[PDB]
């Protein structure tokens, strides 16, 4: 039986198989592989796919002085060729983004170029706002700053 080991480790994330005569035999070889590489994840075996999953996220609970989340980011100098999916795809790399609001203003087709992106927590936004201030989505480095505005009035309707 060729068992698949799902390396969901902090060190690695890969897949491997061994021709094992038994699940107990397979898990040993997987344990060797995991232990040698340096992943100590929650051993969970799935019979359906015959896979051994070691889930190792490693977050702990010692680090947390955070307060408020759902921070919005402000991207400016934004190109009008930018689609909402575009920023969402980029920003989600820097942090856990929930949704993005790239306004589609047809009143000023060339005046204000801005968009908003809404992240999980400030922790996610910090990496994003700092990084993407100077990020090129196509032919423009976006002006990404932290937009901690309280209550979007949305009164920008011409």
């Amino acid at each position: 039986m060729q068992y698949k080991l799902i390396l969901n480790g902090k060190t690695l994330k890969g897949e491997t198989t061994t021709e094992a005569v038994d699940a107990a035999t397979a898990e040993k070889v997987f344990k060797q592989y995991a232990n040698d590489n340096g992943v100590d994840g929650e051993w969970t075996y799935d019979d359906a796919t015959k896979t051994f999953t070691v889930t190792e996220g490693s977050h702990h609970h010692h680090h947390h002085m955070d307060v408020e989340g759902m921070t919005s980011l402000k991207v400016d100098n934004l190109t009008y060729r930018t689609s909402p999916d575009t920023l969402r795809r980029v920003f989600e790399k820097y942090g856990r983004v929930g949704d993005v609001y790239i306004p589609r203003d047809r009143y000023t087709k060339e005046s204000r170029g801005f968009a908003f992106v809404r992240f999980h927590d400030k922790r996610d936004a910090e990496d994003a706002m700092d990084a993407m201030d100077g990020a090129v989505l196509d032919g423009r480095e976006l002006r990404v700053q932290m937009a901690r505005y309280g209550r979007p009035p949305d009164s920008h309707h011409s």
